[PDB]
């Protein structure tokens, strides 16, 4: 409770198996004292036997990772001179050159920053091995009772060239030297702020404030839900058609959701070790933890139920009311847009600057963060058909002139909105899919490597011809035209194309499981991060059903049963979609971790 969640936490995610391992060695020690053979049954030279033997083993595999420890830390020091020299030499160059030029310097603040962080690391690294092996020593010591342990450490320990090593200081001050006297003409405070690093990883607890926000936001929102059925249950004036007014609302729970799934898939990152952080290529020292995600999430999730509860009840009867569904969003994309540094400007900036990069795909290098946009849009593309159904509502169905809005008459009421119209849902429905295929091809083109992309491009094309047909099957079922049958046939198995080609890629390469590695883990990779075997077989599991998901609805669509039954089966496996995808976000990114998937590090 004190020093093994300390290392475990304290511990650099990608150099886990060159620490000093204290489970192990805690947990060695203490199976060998319950393991003794008895305190008087047998001959005291058998007991004694049987410690020196412990003593020999448990020195052997101490010199074994003491061994282990500095070659790790010889190799780590040689690196960083290295990389010292030349960024050094590379800096020399470029300033006699300079008598455009700030990307230049900027560019080298941040080598020169990233390379303070690996000092910093590095030196961690070294702390945190000496308390390791001077606890340790300690626990043996008294375990046993004998002081042996004492005069292996002051033996050994503190012989090695991982302890007697001052270089790694010297590196730092020379390397805080140079960027305060060449980079930043003096002013060591502003040098200072850029280079000093905060404690990372999950060594860093969350200010008490945010997480008051966040409990804050999530009991209203828990309230607010409440009342919101209870309001549908007893309000609500019946012979008015709501569909409109949850189809219009669909998108923003589903934000909602995507948000807050997005903050449980960071919290597992930090907690399991996968790091977010170098992948998506975000400054270690500010970062947006789950708790930030989940404010965020619980915010406007807070103002979609005020919305709606506003929709439901009107509590002004001067402003109509589809007012509130346009304050909502306006609000939403206000936020995003914010100009004033305030209210997570550099996260939201972060956001909007890879929004222009992702929906300009061709014209951009493509990344791990715009690659992770697009693979994310195809779940949340119900968001922007949501959109578009609200924007064609708006102006072209709905009545202004009278107050009621979302809400009107239940009868023969249909209209462009609710229909393949002209075809404008088909295209909204794949430009998430045009933007990955687009990007693949990009990456292609770029590389030269046409497996891993010109595989992963037919991917979206999957989707492409499954909503073309299912347009043009709609199209020629509403008409009454003749050859539906083939156009329902195509559509079917083109679906069934489609959840197979992102299915077995889903666990294959996004996710690393089935490969000929396996070894103890069946089924699964080579090594695993998340702690229980559990979670993947269910996982694989879920993602099967929750891929193949066309198949549920239509059967429901078969009886159809009466009801707007499609609009029932959209409203409930959108959400499943949402959760599928943060299912599929966690591996992606432990893959990600353990063996560059996608190659996006070289």
């Amino acid at each position: 409770m004190k020093f093994a969640e300390h290392l475990s936490a304290h511990i650099t995610p990608e150099w886990r198996k060159q620490y000093i391992q204290y489970e192990a060695f805690k947990d060695m020690l203490y199976s060998a004292q319950d393991q003794a053979p008895s305190v008087e049954v047998t001959d005291e030279d058998t007991v004694k036997r049987y410690f020196a033997k412990f003593e020999e083993k448990f020195f052997q595999t101490c010199e074994k990772e003491l061994a282990k420890i500095n070659t790790f830390y010889s190799e780590k020091l040689a690196e960083a001179q290295r990389r010292f020299a030349t960024l050094q030499n590379e800096l020399q160059s470029s300033l006699d050159a300079q008598k455009v030029q700030h990307r230049n310097i900027k560019d080298l603040k941040l080598a020169f920053s990233e390379f303070y962080l690996s000092l910093i690391l590095l030196q961690n690294y070294q702390n945190l091995n000496f308390t390791g092996f001077r606890k340790i020593l300690k626990k043996h010591d008294k375990i046993l009772e004998t002081s042996r342990g004492a005069d292996w450490r002051v033996a050994h320990v503190e012989v090695a060239p991982f302890y007697t090593c001052k270089k790694i200081n010297q590196l730092i001050s020379e390397t805080e030297a140079v960027v305060t006297n060449e980079l930043e003409d003096g002013d060591r405070q502003k040098a200072m702020k850029r280079l000093r690093v905060p404690p990372l990883g999950a060594a860093q607890p969350a200010p008490a404030w945010t997480t008051f926000r966040v409990g804050l936001f999530c009991g209203i929102f828990i309230v607010l839900n409440i009342t919101l059925v209870l309001a549908a249950v007893f309000k609500l004036e019946t012979d008015r058609s709501i569909w409109p007014l949850i189809r219009i609302y669909r998108g923003g729970f589903l934000l909602i959701e995507f948000l807050f799934l997005l903050g449980i898939n960071t919290y597992g990152w930090r907690q399991a070790g996968v790091n977010h952080v170098l992948i998506f290529e975000l400054n270690p020292r500010s970062n947006l933890s789950h708790q930030h995600l989940f404010e965020i999430a619980g915010f406007l999730g807070i103002l979609w139920c005020l919305s709606l509860l506003a929709c439901f009840f009107a509590p002004i009867s001067v402003i109509p009311t589809y007012v509130y569904p346009l304050a909502l969003y306006g609000f939403m994309v206000f936020f995003l847009i914010n100009p004033t540094k305030t209210f997570y400007y550099k996260s939201r900036f972060w956001l909007l600057k890879l929004l222009f990069r992702v929906f300009t795909a061709p014209f951009h290098k493509v990344g791990f963060a715009d690659f992770w946009l697009a693979d994310q849009l195809n779940s949340l593309s119900v968001i922007l058909m949501d959109l578009e159904y609200m924007i064609c509502f708006y102006s072209l169905e709905l009545k202004w002139d009278e107050s009621k809005g979302l809400l009107p008459n239940n009868s023969e009421e249909s209209g462009i909105c609710h229909k393949y119209t002209y075809g404008v849902r088909a295209i909204v429905q794949c430009i998430p899919a045009w933007l990955r295929f687009i990007q693949c091809l990009r990456r292609y083109r770029d590389t030269k490597r046409a497996f891993p992309h010109l595989v992963n491009a037919g991917k979206y094309s999957t989707t492409f011809f499954m909503v073309t047909f299912a347009a043009l099957y709609s199209t020629h079922k509403e008409r009454g035209h003749s050859d539906t049958m083939v156009f329902f046939y195509l559509w079917i198995v083109f679906y069934i194309i489609s959840s197979c080609y992102t299915l077995i890629w889903d666990l294959k390469m996004d996710w690393g499981l089935f490969d000929k590695n396996a070894g103890e883990n069946t089924f699964l990779r080579e090594e695993i991060v998340y702690p229980q075997k559990a979670y993947y077989y269910c996982a694989i599991i879920e993602d099967v059903i929750l891929r193949f998901a066309w198949t549920i609805q239509i059967s429901i669509t078969s009886t159809t049963l009466l009801p707007h039954s499609g609009d029932i089966i959209a409203t409930v496996f959108a959400p499943l979609e949402v959760f599928r995808r943060f299912v599929w976000n966690f591996f992606r990114l432990e893959n990600e971790h353990l063996n560059n998937c996608g190659e996006f590090r070289a």
